[PDB]
């Protein structure tokens, strides 16, 4: 089709932005991922047959090609923090693509390829943020990615897509709220720069509560499914059902322990909030 | 006695008001657990001796019938997220009244029935915010009757009655300070409404934190005889044992998971307060 | 050697404290077991060989020795729960020179000292709160001693001398601001008063995040140990390993239930702050 004719083309600009930065081979290494993923997933589309699935595909593997290439420029200058934050975004995205995909979900990856080209947006503002001195704005800028990483992630395993709507809704508002805040501190007006910033934090930990309960309803799936183990273990309390139990124990400890660390995240941002 | 006479009496009118919604039948089956729930009370209180047990369990019940009238009313008016708040004190007074009369004490139902009187007149205060348009201090009357659900529901897990008699102290003191908002919200002065929300946010959050630290003391509990069971498999390694090791270790995911889930939604008052 | 001697006069005069109290047992009974873990300490040490960790565990025990003079003098004056307070920091001490020790940690020991002589500073600022009526410092002061504590003990678990120092500088510099906001609360202007204590307590929030976030780092390697003998436990699936992953299971248990601990009180500091 002409949608499958312009994923052609795009896979080959990955090519070439793969092949461009022959130099660093870490970056080089997700970059493969990302050709080897977008491959599995066209193939994988026309397996499923869903056209409209193809297309979005294509849309969020063309913004994590400008991605890859701000990880490029994120070496050489800028923090390389902000590198870390480039090649985070791309994994996410790598993995969020792959699981909706393999869900067979056409809206889920829409909201993805939505909130991916969203997240990108807000990383090219944390750019502003660096050469327009400003090192506290360049953080916000970063902590929102990392609250969108999070939120597509914790969504994709919910196969929520109202969930990645209504994060790429805030975090679209919170972005004009920092360019505000960068307008702001070019052109003096602190007492707008800096309502400006606290309603940028205020929306950033809006959206780390979300992930927050998104990841409390996992963990009461998952405690559904201990529950129902136990009561097939007062049943026949065989030997390899209880290995069974021990390993959805320990896949409950995964998800209190990253929701722990998020609430730990969260906690810092009411810190700077307050 | 006189105390057993008014307590047929308030039956008859449980009856009734069980007999009257014969439309809603989901509100109806909460209606004839309140009845079954104090037919045992009652008759295990006077299995127990204690007379002024059978008094106070009449006093949460006359209460309980009134809750039920404001969960009729709130099916046709109000918020529908009213009724099952209403239903979510009726059940968690239910089961709180139940298992502190099966705990043996004449003090915690007496408290249990105060704070649920107290419960009762934040939900009267939670009907003037709908009247005079206060949607944002209908949230907080909702959240305040949350929290002390929560309050009662642990407290009556450690027993402590002192915890109920504080908790209802600050949610009375809380209510009329929205009383005092919803007045002042007449009355214009948002200098004065702006600041007493959030003095009931201070305390919406202040019995939270008594709830996080109650559903704390529970976790401890759980520990000790978790270390008592390891301590006794380290001596018998048995395969019943390890059976009944697995059960308390899920039931201490139980409490950590309610404990995560008070304080996601305790982090949520604290971004609403600042 | 020279610095072996200072330490046997040292001891001398710790012999001479633990016997100054033979009224009170309690604080006799920790006041031996410092007695007991300094003798261990330099038996160890002189094991180890290197004679500057001898240094460091003598000026840490001549700071234990003036904590015990507190707790001597909190018993006849000043809060019954300052006294506790000076307990707590004694056998936090004495455990977290224990393990350092065993660590063989040179550095570890040196802020560990450091830390324990600027929490001591902290306690003293407590007192001034207490002849000059300020029982809301006195809190700021014994929640600050009580951070320092769980700075410490986490710390030397993970070994890690830098957080041990940068835990000290922020308590230190929290020290001065209720030092400033004590002359502040003497000479008036409640407008520096309360910049001042606000100021300590975002310090103090500072210092329960970098503890949470090093709970998080105990429970990430907990996690993989956990992993691990899952992975083990596929190739053998035996009865004595079943026994042994139960007891990194409760492990992680008391590791969350401590992390979880944490942030109940550091949440109760952001109500205190906003």
């Amino acid at each position: 089709a002409i949608a499958r004719a312009i994923e052609v083309a795009r896979e080959v600009e990955k090519v070439a932005q793969r092949a461009e930065e022959e130099g660093n081979p870490d970056l080089r290494d997700s970059a493969k991922e990302l050709a080897r993923a977008v491959d599995e997933a066209i193939e994988e589309a026309k397996k499923q047959g869903n056209p409209e699935l193809v297309e979005w595909v294509a849309r969020a593997a063309k913004v994590a090609a400008e991605v890859i290439k701000v990880a490029i420029q994120a070496e050489k200058e800028g923090n390389r923090d902000l590198f870390r934050a480039a090649l985070e975004l791309v994994r996410a995205v790598i993995e969020a693509i792959e699981e909706a995909v393999k869900q067979g979900n056409p809206e889920l990856v829409e909201w993805v390829a939505r909130a991916a080209k969203v997240a990108a947006e807000v990383i090219k503002v944390a750019i502003q943020a660096e050469k327009e001195g400003a090192r506290d704005l360049f953080r916000l800028a970063l902590e929102l990615v990392r609250a969108v990483i999070e939120a597509i992630e914790f969504a994709v395993k919910l196969g929520d897509p109202e969930m990645v709507e209504r994060a790429a809704r805030i975090a679209k508002t919170a972005a004009e709220l920092i360019k505000r805040a960068i307008r702001a501190k070019k052109e003096g007006d602190k007492d707008q720069e800096r309502e400006a910033k606290k309603r940028v934090t205020r929306l950033i930990i809006e959206l780390t509560l979300m992930v927050l309960k998104a990841s409390l309803d996992l963990l009461r799936r998952i405690l559904e499914e201990l529950k129902e183990m136990l009561e097939r273990l007062e049943k026949n309390p065989d030997k390899d059902v209880i290995v069974k139990v021990l390993k959805v124990i320990v896949k409950a400890i995964e998800a209190s322990v990253d929701n722990q660390r998020v609430s730990a995240d969260n906690q810092k941002m009411l810190a700077e909030l307050a």
